[PDB]
């Protein structure tokens, strides 16, 4: 018989969240406690402990679920953590979802301003492991689960799958052109905390005949779900991504299955990012005079909006262009964030105009 | 629940098939050997520390590879119970890879260099030589699955002993979770430092792990004798120098080996052997005595002949080159090694390298002279 101070891991030059929230106290309490389908904490929280990252350029989370089971089963190491990534309380209670598009105000911006837009998610199946311990039957369950539902799509939600592992060349050509396909990870996160096994068994690509609707089955979880187009009609874009969605689980449900979701925590995947509405709503809008203004990274933050390059995660400035999503995750409803979008975009560009008429924007600025 | 991953054979939703995985595709030995019925047959089979047979096939699942690259071996033992287990299985990639059948035995171990006959070679043919084995420590999971307790009881145990060690066997280890930038420097102008892995099957193994604990180096005073701890197995020794004196390589291996050993046991602890098969490593192409020993010898004539590898071949040796690493090129010098592993003693498949070194080298030396080597090749 170890003890758990013999396998505490030294994470003293390690810059992730798993590292900042770990106590040895906290690893004793957990060391030994297993979830129902055999996940470990350890198996939670490898991927941190190989990947100290750097002090340099972005902190990660160090850490992932395993399966439902895997947040309650080690609570008091999760609730620090999301507070971390999120400022959410164990306390607090994220909301029932709200997928009624509908209900969403004016999303339809001008195309001068607004040049393309979308909006994913991400879901998992319930009762199945999420991609790091999951099985090859559990994956490729899933894939029929969800490869399944798809095909019950009718109208501009109709569509085709691309399976991974029979993909042709004929296929694969288009898909690229399309710029739909995904490969094999080769990232950190994904290759150590398993969620490269077995590939492409169990992966595919679906799309609708429109290509404005894309599900990617089985990469870094579960479900990957976008919509997407050029120009500003955001609430085209919602329509379709919430109609997709409410769809897509009722005819699962209809075959006896669910999305995974955790009463405090909303929907779950394999990254303690991914939860509450797990929606990223963005635009890339042109800001020219904006841009120049000093107080725009200030009402941004109050707008309660995030801003990057047209490019991901490491991307800067380029032609006055900028992609701006919702920050938040948790706390708030799928449309109720997709609103924030909205109507923080919908002050940026008056104030943009407002600069471009050379006049002040001191008292448009929020507080 | 070492694998902290879920069991499909437990909920009785799944079978055997519904995880068969499709192999169709691949090029390692798992790949050529695996049968879906030796999958149903040990799906379910679990080792008395929890490791699967899943576990150790999946390097092998995970790295395909192409008809371009060399077959690999495609899976692993994550301890000593690893190959009795699935041992159906296993026996087929060990004759693949061994030509070694389940009714072949692996000798007991020898190590007695006093035994060996003659390995002083000239400086001018043979530039250097050395001796490597892997060894792991009894009633311990190996690399792939280890737990950091056992890599740092691991660490204690394989330090311990080779402080124990005196004589020209005598030196000092340096862990490398608290390096310093000072030994750090030396080291690597020693050609003595190892990083983490970064390649297919260390990574997709679980061989990189939590680095870099567990992990050190130790040497001898005198620079030609060199142990990794936790790399890739528990245990690496090297013996090395520059010249052709595989004599005095192969003492201070033999001896230290021994002696290593001798220390570990007098603290109740074992290095890893099966009466079948030897000495076990994560590896299946690391059995037997898993020793390989390997000259760099200049053969500036022999290159030419055209029967150098049907020579080669039949003194069951393997040729290959250090010389892509180095500035200018090298001359015609190769890096010949033992190719067996299982079937023969450490010592013995010293002999067969000193042996077939010294029929190597007359056959240069006789072409030098102009002279006909036919009547020297074995077979």
């Amino acid at each position: 018989k170890f003890k758990a101070a013999d396998n505490f891991p030294d994470l003293s030059k390690h810059n992730n969240v798993m590292a900042s929230q770990l106590t040895k106290e906290l690893y004793e309490k957990y060391w030994d406690k297993v979830t129902p389908n055999g996940v470990t904490f350890d198996k939670c929280i490898q991927t941190g402990v190989d990947n100290p990252g750097n002090k340099f350029y972005g902190k990660k989370t160090g850490c992932v679920f395993g399966d439902e089971y895997s947040y309650e089963c080690y609570k008091e190491f999760f609730d620090k953590c999301i507070e971390e990534i999120h400022h959410f309380k164990p306390s607090d209670k994220h909301p029932a979802p709200d997928l009624d598009h509908n209900k969403l105000v004016g999303g339809v911006f001008e195309d001068k301003y607004v040049k393309s837009c979308r909006i994913r998610c991400g879901r998992s199946v319930k009762g199945v492991c999420l991609p790091p311990a999951m099985s090859r039957a559990e994956r490729r369950l899933v894939e029929k689960v969800v490869s399944d539902a798809l095909g019950g799509l009718k109208g501009d939600l109709a569509g085709k799958y691309y399976p991974l592992t029979t993909m042709n060349e004929k296929d694969q050509e288009q898909l690229i052109e399309d710029h739909f396909l995904f490969e094999k990870p080769t990232g950190a996160l994904l290759t150590t905390s398993g969620c490269a096994r077995d590939w492409p068994d169990g992966r595919g690509i679906w799309h609708n005949n429109e290509k404005n609707f894309l599900v990617w089955i089985n990469e870094e979880d579960h479900i990957r779900v976008i919509s997407m187009q050029k120009g500003g009609d955001l609430k085209a874009v919602f329509s379709r991504f919430a109609r997709g969605l409410l769809e897509v689980e009722r005819l699962m449900k209809e075959c006896g299955h669910g999305l995974m979701h955790n009463d405090r925590l909303g929907y779950i995947c394999t990254c303690p990012t991914n939860m509450g509405t797990v929606v990223r709503a963005s635009v890339h809008l042109r800001l020219a005079f904006l841009e120049k203004h000093p107080r725009f990274d200030e009402m941004l933050g109050k707008l309660r909006l995030g801003k990057r390059g047209t490019g991901g995660e490491s991307s800067l400035a380029t032609d006055s262009t900028y992609d701006i999503s919702n920050w938040a995750r948790l706390g708030k409803s799928e449309r109720e964030l997709v609103q924030v979008l909205v109507d923080g975009v919908n002050l940026l560009i008056a104030c943009d105009k407002k600069l471009e008429a050379g006049q002040s924007i001191d008292d448009m600025i929020p507080k």
